[PDB]
């Protein structure tokens, strides 16, 4: 190795960088990944997951991870829906599809990385706060924690990461759309019209530049997000349920009861500003020590068109093979090469979500 004698902190135990440690970490490299939440058993709120052939799959295949992937995971059809209820497509789960991006619960994904790693690999209650190159080490900063030593940073600690100035002077962005997210338990009992619309599919609609997403299966759970472009007014409060019910009845008048069945029984929401981290402008080539980035941290970009995780996992294979090596010449020149590359499908990554948000927030959007 390239890093032989040394040490790397992963910083973000997120799926990005708990692969990050798995693949180094089975060249025998010494890794620890500095994750924020208090524990393992930390809830994760979202959607599900999706690993492709070619990209995410090649990783968890690399991590020797597939098979569990496939084991925990849960192939799905798609139904698409018009606001008034009207099926309009229902793609179904083939003999042939069944492998292709089955959907894993986010928690169940960091349970089959975790379960990979050596113990204690992880410390939890680590919450990265700052970071200085020392003499020959990076010195790592964390909130009301000892601080650590390592030779290699790698960010993976999403696409807010404070942590960046070394790398890039790179901001983040918003790119004009608002995601609103809920999950609804026992959603049989719950929302039964919208259950019995997804009939264990997952459902799109898209109704006046308002779009619904649901999965009526994320372990048991339906979990569900609206999108639309940010009122210019920003006027809604998110600690405030009845704040949020009021702006998504008047948003959604149009629709059928079933939908709105979803935002009354709904008990709270989370919003979120989309954003970008824009891959437009080159990364430092003069850096004190080595450091990089990974997943969200270096290329986070709007979901809609099902990019997000799986570039964050070649990232991974990528980065992680050009330090499993003596093939190149220093840390420096692997990392170099790594980001070269993801540069490349990154940028394209990013091109097709950003014209896809584009293209689906236009008055009149066809799936
Ligand atoms: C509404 C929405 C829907 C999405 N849908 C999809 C989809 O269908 N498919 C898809 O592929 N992608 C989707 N994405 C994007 C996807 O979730 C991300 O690409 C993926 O989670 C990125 O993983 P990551 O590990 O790079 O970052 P994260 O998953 O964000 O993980 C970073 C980790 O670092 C930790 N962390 C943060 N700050 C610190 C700190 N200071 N110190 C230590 N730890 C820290 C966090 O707790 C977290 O564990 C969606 C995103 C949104 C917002
Ligand atoms: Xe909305
Ligand atoms: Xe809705």
């Amino acid at each position: 190795n390239l890093l032989s004698d040394k040490n790397v902190a992963i910083i973000g135990g997120g799926p990005v960088g708990l692969t990050m440690a798995k693949l180094l970490q089975q060249n025998g490299i010494d890794v620890s990944v500095y994750e924020r939440d208090n524990d393992r058993e930390a809830r994760i709120f979202g959607g599900t997951l999706d690993l492709h052939k070619g990209s995410g799959q090649e990783a968890m295949k690399k991590a020797g991870l597939l098979q569990t992937y496939y084991d925990l995971a849960l192939p799905m059809g798609v139904n698409i829906a018009d606001e008034k209820g009207n099926i309009l497509s229902t793609k179904n789960v083939k003999p042939e599809n069944r492998f292709d991006n089955p959907e894993i619960n986010r928690n169940d994904l960091r349970a089959i990385l975790l379960n990979s790693l050596e113990n204690d690999t992880v410390i939890w209650d680590r919450k990265l706060v700052m970071l200085e190159p020392g003499k020959k080490k990076w010195t790592l900063t964390f909130e009301n924690k000892p601080s650590e030593t390592a030779d290699l940073v790698i960010l993976a600690n999403g696409g807010m990461s404070k942590v960046r100035k070394f790398v890039t002077d790179t901001e983040v962005e918003e790119t004009g759309t608002f995601n609103i997210q809920a999950d609804i338990h026992q959603p049989e009992i719950n929302c039964p019209g919208f259950f019995q619309l997804c009939n264990g599919n997952r459902l799109m609609a898209s109704h006046q530049g308002n779009l619904l997403f649901a999965n009526p299966n994320n372990n048991g759970a339906l979990h569900f997000g609206i999108s639309f472009k940010t009122p210019d007014e920003w006027q809604v409060d998110f600690q405030n349920r009845n704040s949020v019910v009021d702006f998504l009845l008047k948003e959604f008048s149009d629709w059928d009861e079933r939908y709105k069945e979803l935002i009354h029984t709904t008990l709270s929401f989370v919003g979120l500003a989309t954003r970008i981290f824009p891959l437009e402008k080159p990364w430092k080539s003069k850096r004190p020590l080595p450091i990089t980035m990974i997943g969200d941290a270096a290329h986070l970009m709007p979901p809609f068109a099902g990019q997000g995780v799986n570039s964050g996992l070649v990232d991974a294979l990528i980065l992680s093979d050009n330090l499993a090596d003596g093939k190149f010449n220093s840390i420096e020149e692997a990392v170099k090469n790594y980001e070269q590359q993801m540069f490349i499908y990154g940028k394209e990554a990013q091109e097709e979500s950003t014209q896809n948000e584009i293209e689906m927030f236009k008055p009149d959007f066809t799936f």
